[PDB]
């Protein structure tokens, strides 16, 4: 029943913003939270558990968040299941500031039309095959590692040379590895994140278009 | 005005058949010429009448028509401007076989929504400023160059090794120097061409919607 | 020991023609067989020898000779071992034309200096460690189809649409998957092949040297 | 007489530090100034001298030092012809962290190999026709991004979002339309940079064996 919409990048491509501003676009901000239409799940939050020894890396920035192994894929596809089932979920909050899962939750319940944004989500063909539509947010690496630096510094508490090490080790890797080969499977590429209007009004329209029948 | 709607991307890269489908899968195949509410208009109707020298090199794949100076961007803007307008305008048609333009113009009656494709579509500035919305067909260019071979025998009366010959001089060249920065331009990305169906039906929807108002 | 020089680079990037021209520089060509110094050894000598259903697909161009599953390797990693040893080794002679291995077989007696050119000629990690030195040669995906359409129907008996439908559905993807990627391995970028003069002479030079000690 | 080498590459990609290896390892660190037989140039002793309001927006990293207007060309040429013609030249000495040219020169001899390296050398076609060989050294940008970050705040006095600023804002852009397209020039490419032994020592031997006659 829900139309699902997979949407990928790269780090700081502009995901998030690019989905807020859609879902903002169509009034669901105003939305009683049981009734909402339109919802936005992160990949992030289904990041896993980190043990003592992986948090302590962590904090050195030598983990890695970006390989496909940091994600409870198992969860992912499980919750994407239900909600397609129309069943009410639950999703964990997941704290970058301290690499962990929160206690919090935030309840998702049935909704006409779910938007699956992440750096990995078009990687495993049972999930891709989950969305009537996928998109792909496409922005430069430098231009994304400029936005990430500012980005962690002031958002997330990281130093500046531990954002580098970890971003040249890890982050740009996994990203060609990974991440890069899933880019043929999106419908549409979208240039210019959440500074393209024309093609987000696009799909606000699109969206609109499917919650009236 | 109309809503005009600019498509560009390299040579085969599926741009008059991505909006040959459009057209097709808004009805306008079965519906008279006169109340045509959409209309494709191909950069290519507007190539120069070439000199004597000219057509010369041409009959030997020695002259270049991917160079911005191939095209009447003049008669590109004036048509355009009198078609945003609302007046009816007389076109020009190509002959590729022969590299020339034909006796007979085609009519092209005011539109609600007009398509307007060619491999260099997004060049001009002022062109450009017209259109409501660009589109840009990203195909690789392997996979281009495949299927232009084939066009090109079937089509526009060329053989093999003068194909190869045009394509490397001054296709390929062409491309990367005028066609691949106007990318940058495009509001939206449509990767592969006339089988992206996804891609597809979002540009019908949001073109229903306008006809619809 | 034998030093050992490895190059690779995609279908028709020029890698046969820049071994040939080092060689005939060199005056290679002007040396009896048995006293050749530098001698030149092709990854397609190890093509494996084809099942009966095997090569019926190949007749239709409906089989992978672009995966790596498709060369023995581990007669590579043999033959190039004992070359590496000195001994005189015997390698098959493929034909392409009926994608099939020849009864008669090619003796390699110890040379100073050996070329190993192959499109997977680095996918391997103990065939990739046994050279000293490792070459790319880098063009175009576009120049590349262009030269190997008129190479394939002038020297492997091929035909236009079976060549372009091979390389759409094996060999481009291949490329990217296996062959792209071993590009990070190489010391040195050779870009657009035998017509790079500066480059060739520098590998010319190079040698000239082994072989003076 | 002399034998040029041109050297370009991005911001940050190593060329510097492979011309100083290179030099280093011929021994020439040692040799007496007035007899140095391989010298290094560097396109950015060539800036042009800034004015007030220029060197105001400097400061604030608003002012575009990576399009060619920013070299001084015409001194860049004629020294480069004088030094071809064995004559002793004198070459400014430009300081990064002041954005202006020192009153101290370094005297450049008659050499018998020069290496020319900078951002724009391959920009100008006078310039290249110079060079009998032309070395571009290939990171990808966002490497080099995170080195410049790196080096411009403990080497130039730079801040950090100053650096990003002026990057985003003036470098990218200028690499792409100005550096970019002059890669297809070079006779070889070098990857990772510095760190490329096998590259470096391949240029070594060669300037060794031109040097020996
Ligand atoms: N178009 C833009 N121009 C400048 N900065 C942007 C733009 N889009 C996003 N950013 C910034 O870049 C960072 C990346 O944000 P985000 O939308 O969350 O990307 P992603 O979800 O892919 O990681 C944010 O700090 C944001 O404020
Ligand atoms: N998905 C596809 N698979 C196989 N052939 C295709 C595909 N898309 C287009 N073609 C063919 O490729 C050629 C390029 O066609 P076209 O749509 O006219 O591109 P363009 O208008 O950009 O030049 C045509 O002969 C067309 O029928
Ligand atoms: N610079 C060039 N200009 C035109 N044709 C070329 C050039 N270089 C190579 N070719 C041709 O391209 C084809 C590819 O040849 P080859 O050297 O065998 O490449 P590879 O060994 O990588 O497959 C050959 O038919 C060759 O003669
Ligand atoms: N291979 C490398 N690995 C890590 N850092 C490097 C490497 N090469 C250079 N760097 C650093 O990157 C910066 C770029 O240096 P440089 O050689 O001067 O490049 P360029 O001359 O192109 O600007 C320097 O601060 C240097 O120490
Ligand atoms: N604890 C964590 C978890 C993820 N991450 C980073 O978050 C990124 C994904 O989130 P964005 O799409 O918001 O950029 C990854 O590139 C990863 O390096 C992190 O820096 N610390
Ligand atoms: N007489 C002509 C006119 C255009 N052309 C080609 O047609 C192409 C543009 O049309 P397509 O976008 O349909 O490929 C150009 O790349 C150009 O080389 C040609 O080959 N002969
Ligand atoms: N029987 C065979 C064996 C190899 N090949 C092709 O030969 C190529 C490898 O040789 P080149 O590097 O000379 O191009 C592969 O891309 C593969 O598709 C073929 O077309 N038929
Ligand atoms: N005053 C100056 C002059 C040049 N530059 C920078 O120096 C770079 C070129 O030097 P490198 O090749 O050493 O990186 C340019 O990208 C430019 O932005 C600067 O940051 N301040
Ligand atoms: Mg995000
Ligand atoms: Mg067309
Ligand atoms: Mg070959
Ligand atoms: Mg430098």
């Amino acid at each position: 029943e829900p139309f699902l919409i997979g949407v990928s990048g790269g780090t700081a491509s502009g995901k998030s913003s690019v989905c807020a501003k859609i879902v903002q676009l169509l009034g669901q901000n105003e939305v009683d939270y049981r009734q909402k239409q339109v919802v936005i799940l992160s990949q992030d939050s289904f990041y896993r558990v980190l043990t003592s020894e992986q948090k302590a890396k962590a904090l050195k920035g030598q983990f890695n968040f970006d390989h496909p192994d940091a994600f409870d894929n198992e969860l992912i596809l499980k919750t994407l299941k239900e909600i397609t089932e129309g069943k009410t979920v639950q999703i964990p909050v997941y704290d970058f500031v301290s690499h962990s899962r929160k206690e919090e939750t935030v309840t998702v319940y049935p909704a006409d039309v779910v938007l699956f944004e992440g750096i990995l989500a078009f990687y495993s063909q049972e999930v891709r095959d989950l969305f009537q539509m996928k998109l792909f947010v496409d922005t430069d690496a430098d231009t994304r590692l400029s936005r990430r630096v500012l980005r962690d510094i002031s958002e997330r508490g990281r130093d500046l040379e531990q954002i580098l090490s970890q971003y040249i080790t890890f982050v740009k890797p996994a990203f060609e590895e990974f991440c890069l080969p899933t880019k043929k499977y999106a419908d549409v590429i979208i240039p210019r994140g959440a500074d393209n209007l024309v093609a987000i009004n696009l799909i606000v329209q699109h969206i609109q278009d499917i919650l009236n029948g």
